[PDB]
């Protein structure tokens, strides 16, 4: 139960669960949630919120869907924005990006904190300094945007950035990365519009796998 159960992934790699998995935790208002832990990559403990690896999902979807969340645990999906919000509320927690190429190259970045604002503030991203990461830094520049989708422009821009570049992100105007953008595979002629991090692979290439992941701080 909620008195005694854990709060995220890494109370329960604190509790001995070592494969990476689906387990349930308890957010703050002690809702529960079946959420996905990487016990494995960079020590362990991660509660993953997105994940593309096939393109099997259709990201390009509506303000209710991200709110809500969307896809499969077996596969590709996003955890939603209602979830993401009371995951990060509590304490501090750094951010890790994960993120895989068609050539087999693993990237990463790391952030050392992240936190989702409250749909009233339109899930406004509240990011922490850059650690490092051979993915280099594409997400400094979405730090106070609010969350954007094709049917609800809250980015800095005259333009609708969600609808431009076929995602969902926190535009700015309107990006340096878009990593719930179209499953391109590999190079793409269509600018900024696939699952792009501009400081490693830049405009003109989307990754093979992404993987959103938090950690108590
Ligand atoms: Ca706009």
């Amino acid at each position: 139960s909620c008195a005694t159960g854990p709060r995220n992934c890494k109370d329960l790699l604190d509790r001995g669960y070592f494969l990476s998995g689906w387990h349930t935790i308890y957010l703050p208002d002690c809702r529960p949630l079946t959420v996905l832990c990487d016990m494995d990559t960079d020590g362990g403990g991660w509660t993953v919120f997105q994940r593309r690896m096939d393109g099997s999902v259709d990201f390009y979807r509506d303000w209710a869907a991200y709110k809500q969340g969307f896809g499969s645990q077996l596969g590709e999906f996003w955890l939603g924005n209602d979830n993401i919000h009371a995951l990060t509320a509590q304490g501090s927690s750094e951010l890790r990006v994960d993120l895989v190429d068609f050539e087999g190259n693993h990237q990463f970045a790391k952030y050392k904190s992240f936190k989702v604002a409250d749909e009233a503030e339109k899930y406004k991203l509240v990011l922490g300094a850059f650690v490092g990461g051979s993915a280099g830094n594409s997400l400094t520049g979405h730090n106070n945007n609010f969350f954007s989708t094709k049917d609800q422009d809250n980015d800095v821009s005259s333009s609708n950035c969600a609808e431009k570049f076929q995602g969902a992100w926190w535009y700015a105007d309107c990006h340096a990365s878009n990593l719930n953008g179209l499953y391109l595979m590999g190079p793409h002629e269509s600018f900024a519009n696939g699952i792009n991090w501009s400081a490693a692979k830049g405009y003109k290439y989307s990754y093979k796998v992404s993987e959103m992941k938090v950690r108590p701080a």
